């Protein structure tokens, strides 16, 4: 479905599935490889699955239970995300565990460093929780 890149607003790096283990989700400088492209499938009511182009793995969280600092990971099963415009800047998006306050978060204050882990964390104003979803 609609294939998109997902760039962190604060870090400037792409949501990337580690090319070596195909499991760890981290920020990496955008190069346009399939591991940085994500198939957004609309389930309904602006709920989505987000499926890596490289592996077919779905964006999810380790062990499925949302909490502060639970890391993002690739799953063989679908995991549902709410995707909506940020409240302060309508031009960017949040990607969240549905009906929870746990938002997809670029760790270490949205560090631009390649390999910066992506996780979920309680919703804050931080642009490290804001993403640009755009075609590629």
């Amino acid at each position: 479905p609609g294939r998109y890149r997902v760039i962190n607003v604060k870090g400037g790096t792409a949501l990337d599935l580690d090319i070596n283990n195909n499991s760890t989700v981290h920020g990496w400088a955008f190069h346009g490889g399939d591991n940085q492209l994500w198939d957004f499938e609309h389930i309904g009511d602006n709920i989505w699955t987000i499926c890596n182009a490289n592996t077919g793995g779905y964006l999810a969280i380790v062990n499925g239970i949302a909490g502060d600092g639970v890391k993002a990971v690739s799953w063989a099963d679908p995991f549902e995300w709410a995707v909506w415009p940020d409240e302060n800047d309508g031009s960017v998006w949040r990607i969240g565990v549905p009906d929870t306050a746990f938002h997809l978060d670029l760790s270490d204050h949205g560090n631009s460093a390649d390999g910066t882990a992506v996780q979920v964390w309680n919703a804050s104003d931080g642009r490290n929780q804001c993403w640009v979803v755009e075609e590629a």
